[PDB]
């Protein structure tokens, strides 16, 4: 037992403005998901059964990003959804794999469906199972892009890079539907965990991904400046028409079902997630336009023409509970709906 | 002079950091040494309050691998009969509460004859003369008897109680969900920091520590254990269970059980109170509640790559979280529409 | 030019000590000044909604002392003081403003046999207070004078040299205060009392903790911080011995309570206080019984037979906002009302 | 990517009372807006469309400070507003200029109408556009007084001072209607933001304007004690009757529309501000009277007869959230309304 440090999340921190020569319209958002794979926008959608299936992956890829088809469907149906995505336009497609007995069975299936990236995700990425699971997959298909998750420590990044992972997913406990930190007392405040594993990722030359904890466009900006190659989201996308689950109406307003993959309903081990509903946002292209527009804005403040240039010249400052109340709209009664704020 | 020492944390303040794991949750073991003789299977205890643990809860707790401490608010006669009812119920572990009183020996006499397994000498201020001389007096008449002394919050207290002959120390001044000691007396050390300190001084003297109070989740236990505690004691968590002495009241179709502190006005009426009196939601049976606690503990231990509790304490690293992180930890920005068995 | 982080009572917690003494074995005798002794270290605020004759008579019997407010006629204040004094040798205090007729107001209450005088202005570390205390101690060398309010140990020196026998500490910690908000000035009360007490010990002058004391536990902290006595208005404001008839609002009972720098009380300066209602606490004796019990309990925890030993042995600990949540009752719907804890 | 330090705001700190030979009435609140322009009170109405126009500018100047006519109108109309203020008894007047294609000819027109001060306010003053812009204005009108903003860092003060700016506006994200820190992640908590810029402005000889995040009169004192020469408020003034817009009744209570210059309404796209309604203050003169009462009283505590004596001898102290709770009134049911607290 030893208390090492104080760790921070996104709303603990703020990016200090830099001398700018670029405006939000000239900066680029292209990023390298892995060595082979690059994205025109650094956004991914979460490998969950209430966020991403065929229709969502196609939309995300059509916006320059990429989606990860979840793993709560039968093997036959998983390669089939991958098939639908790759067929229409030859877009980027991701498949979620679990450390199971029929692991190589799915991996063999979606590889046949010409998937771009296998991402195997678990609750505990720094484990004996996932490591050898990566080696097993990477042995059969050496050129296949593997993304392993989830971890929260730089030591974990080392062993996954050693195992053969071409990318890493960072974040234990920061999910909006997550209860891991509550029912297991385990996790690292996302921001600290990200820049800890991102810096360790730069040294070995592997990209890391921030997963969960993002509410606004400004949080993604902080994640990127912390060294993250991309950001994966669930709640921001779950209320979009391209997301699975029908529309439910309660008290006049429209909703979509959203739940963790470790909640009681999804696993149909004690639950490490909850189930609820999220506000229906409309079409994805309208949400992404705001997210992209917000990122370009922040990078313009920090005078970064590229995402590489952002990580190098970004400085963080820590705010308190007082500073956090100042950072949000205050002392006014909001009467008109903003497209990027509550 | 008045000295400001340091910042002290609780369980909501901190987070454990995932280690490399060769271990799955369904594989770890939660065995512990409550004392040198007594070895619990699961590291859970039930509080010795009149709204948590009578013979019913004690039998249920012992059956699940834990232990129950029968409260002392009843008569010496009525308590010995309670302890007995647990002991002759199938070789189960049982404990009884005592206080620094005049009939302290008469009560210890009664429960020792009821073949009680452990003795809990729990008071408001465990680091006092009355508790120290009390333990020495009990031990003088009953050497082989196992004694737990409380409540403490300092390493200095551990040494004095260990010097007196305590077999285990109970740590916690103010973490109680029904407690108002920190509010009316201004005295108390935030539980996590207090647990760590007493654990450390406890290891060196070869005497285990009990984490009492401040826990409302499974993660709180994982932090309590990783901080060097052998067992965690809970009242609020088990008070909602059907094996609790409280009767099932109903408010607006929802069912509740009454829960009060032993220093609350009602509990003392049997006045300057250091506790409050209220009601909590009815949970159901204990074994269903415990099954959720163990599943959370075993899940957390799988994260720190610990097969045993001793391996957890040795290989545990804590990270301090801000309030901003605390909000991120709990499920946020979602209207939860289905009740989870282990979160509310 | 940011010095440090300063704490209030809620930021801090007292660490238990080895104790060979029980809560009812401890003594609350204290030293208000060199010559004035209190059986309990509690004083009632000199406000128009808190302390007049009836309150001061009640505080004195219970062991403490009451300070009659100066928001009235010089004749009246001496009339109030006389009522308290002739009631059987009870300690009585009279607050004095720093005004043109400062002395004339004083002369009246020393004739009515007042025991202590307090010179309370919004800023006790100024020219008026300092030369004021000297003007008073010149005519009355034997009269016990309390000056305030201050928040710096530098101000303790300035007032101790002036001739003040005691200093009152607290800038903007009051329940009705807005000084920290409208002026931006003030020092968190635990830090303020700790600093001024230490410098007070070096000079041999008692300090008074004034404002921001919601609970009996807060009093234990201030006493452990070095304060000779605590002063509160919010606590005693609802009591029946306090000025003001009972207002019935929404079926419940209240008394009016307001700052002396509020628009209501000051009837050119901008308001530095608010005006409000506080629940009717019944009689005074009930409330102080709880307070004394809370103080006596905390001293039992810290192994303190006297208030002196308390200060010498006190260890403090800073708690985060998370510890503050587990300090108060949590995870329970409280039904029965606590006579010493409320929400 | 590294964390710099803890940046505080006004709710984070407290001023410590010094010895005082001066009563609040005996203090002077005069300042230097630039080296050439002086104010009798360090107050300044914000340059937004819903707070300051000719009615407000005259009202502000009549009370002691300046009002700055917003730039959300035609060049002709703005030159006429400046005209309405100047001919109205030779009062101090401020126009507002942005980095735009018609920027120069706009500056030409307001200079013609004898505007006393130009403010070049953009979302990001530490940029190529603003630096080049200030260069041009001083080139054409060497003696014209120009303020530039907004900034948050010392380096930006130097860069603006180098370009000939007579004064700089400090504040990235502290506004009451602001959503910049939320959408971009960019910002510096106003107190240390002002303090660091003020310290470096006093090394060069350039004043700084504490902008935004000022709720109370005490917050203005803290700003002045940190080194700021003047404070700028929109939220405090948008509710007065001299402000633009008609009064609104919602609950039988009077309100006025307050919107950010980067909100959907003001722009006519990605917004950086919100729109809403503020409570109706009434007449500005009675509002200013309360703010002057707070500043002079705060200086009375600090024994400051002047604003420079204030800065020279001002010690700050950080309070926690427990201290913040103690600062505001507590445990009381406020029956009657105070003029300076709500
Ligand atoms: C209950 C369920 O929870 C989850 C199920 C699925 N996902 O993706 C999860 C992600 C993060 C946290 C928990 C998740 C689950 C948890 N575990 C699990 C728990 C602990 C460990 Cl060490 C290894 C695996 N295996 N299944
Ligand atoms: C959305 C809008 O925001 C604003 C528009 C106008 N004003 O005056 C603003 C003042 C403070 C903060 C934001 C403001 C706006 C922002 N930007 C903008 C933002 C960043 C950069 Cl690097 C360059 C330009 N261009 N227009
Ligand atoms: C008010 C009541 O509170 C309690 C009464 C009974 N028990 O078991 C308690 C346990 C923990 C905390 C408080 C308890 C009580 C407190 N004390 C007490 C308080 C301080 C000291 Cl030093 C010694 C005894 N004596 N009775
Ligand atoms: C508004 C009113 O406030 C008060 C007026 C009267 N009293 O006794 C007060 C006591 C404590 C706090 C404020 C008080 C008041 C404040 N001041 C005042 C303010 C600042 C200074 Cl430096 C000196 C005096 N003059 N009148
Ligand atoms: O059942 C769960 N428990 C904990 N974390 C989960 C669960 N399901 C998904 N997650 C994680 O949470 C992320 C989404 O979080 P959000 O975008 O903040 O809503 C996913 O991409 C996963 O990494
Ligand atoms: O009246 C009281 N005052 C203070 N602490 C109490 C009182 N009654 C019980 N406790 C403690 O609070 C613990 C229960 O903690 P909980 O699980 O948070 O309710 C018990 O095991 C006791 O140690
Ligand atoms: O109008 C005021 N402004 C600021 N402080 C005040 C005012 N009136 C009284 N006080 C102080 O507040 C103390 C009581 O504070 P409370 O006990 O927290 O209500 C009094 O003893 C005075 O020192
Ligand atoms: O759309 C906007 N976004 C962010 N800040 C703004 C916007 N419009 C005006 N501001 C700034 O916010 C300040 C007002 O702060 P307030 O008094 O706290 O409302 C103005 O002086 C501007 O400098």
């Amino acid at each position: 037992a030893r208390i090492l440090k104080t760790a921070y999340t996104f709303d603990d921190v703020l990016l200090v403005p830099n001398k700018s020569e670029v405006l939000p319209n000239e900066v680029s958002l292209k990023t390298q998901l892995t060595k082979k794979i690059q994205l025109n926008i650094p956004l991914m959608s979460a490998s969950m059964d209430t966020v991403t299936e065929s229709k969502m992956a196609i939309a995300m890829a059509r916006e320059g990003g990429i989606g990860i088809i979840h793993k709560n469907m039968t093997i036959e149906d998983q390669a089939r959804e991958v098939d639908r995505v790759k067929r229409s336009g030859g877009l980027l497609c991701g498949a979620s794999i679990g450390v199971t007995n029929d692991m190589m069975e799915r991996v063999d299936a979606v590889v046949k469906a010409k998937v771009d990236v296998i991402v195997l995700d678990t609750a505990h990425g720094h484990s004996k199972g996932v490591i050898e699971g990566v080696k097993r997959i990477k042995a059969k298909y050496p050129e296949l892009q593997v993304i392993a998750g989830n971890i929260a420590t730089p030591e974990a990044v080392r062993d996954l890079a050693e195992a053969g992972a071409d990318c890493v997913k960072v974040g234990i406990g920061p999910g909006s539907i997550c209860t891991t930190r509550i029912v297991a007392g385990v996790g690292v405040p996302q921001l600290t965990a990200v820049m800890d594993c991102a810096e360790e990722g730069k040294k070995l030359g592997i990209p890391v991904i921030a997963d969960g904890g993002l509410k606004y466009s400004g949080d993604i900006v902080k994640a990127l400046a912390a060294g993250a190659c991309a950001a994966m989201m669930g709640s921001i996308f779950a209320g979009c028409e391209e997301a699975p689950g029908a529309i439910e109406i309660y008290q006049g307003r429209s909703y979509k079902v959203y739940r963790g993959m470790g909640s009681l309903g999804a696993m149909a081990f004690v639950p490490e997630g909850v189930e609820g509903r999220i506000a229906y946002k409309g079409h994805l292209a309208d949400t992404i336009y705001q997210l992209i527009g917000g990122i370009k804005s922040g990078m313009g403040y920090l005078g970064a023409p590229t995402l590489e240039n952002l990580y190098e010249n970004a400085n963080f400052v820590v705010q308190t509970s007082a500073g956090f109340r100042e950072s949000h709209p205050h002392d006014i009664n909001i009467t008109k709906e903003a497209p990027n704020y509550s």
